[PDB]
């Protein structure tokens, strides 16, 4: 249930800027939110009708396009008071504080996120 961006720490949340993606917090204008919603038994992220999340490998990240399945779409679910993202592989989205985002296999604070909404 989302529609918004995935905080690492009070440090910044993912976002969106122009045509890229970034993570930030709220501070000038508005800031460019993400959209949460369904697909078969998991979830997917869209925010232009033409992006869904992506990654690469090892560590890179970007966007492709609707999909069932999983690595484009995902399986996101909360955690206590956290929550955690993930693709194929058994991997999780990750963001080690300034260190960016890439993934990871492990499961704790360095790849799980907390939720802020609008």
């Amino acid at each position: 249930m989302g529609n918004r961006a995935f905080k690492s720490h009070h440090g910044h949340f993912l976002s969106a800027e122009g045509e890229a993606v970034k993570t930030h917090h709220g501070h000038h204008d508005h800031h460019t939110h993400f959209h949460v919603e369904n697909h078969g038994g998991k979830v997917a992220l869209k925010t232009h009708c033409g992006k869904y999340l992506s990654i690469g490998d090892h560590k890179q990240v970007y966007l492709s396009h609707h999909l069932h399945g999983d690595h484009s779409l995902f399986h996101l679910e909360h955690h206590g008071g956290k929550v955690s993202i993930k693709g194929h592989h058994h991997h999780y989205i990750s963001a080690d504080h300034h260190g960016h985002v890439s993934t990871k296999e492990h499961h704790d604070h360095d790849t799980t996120f907390e939720e802020i909404i609008i």
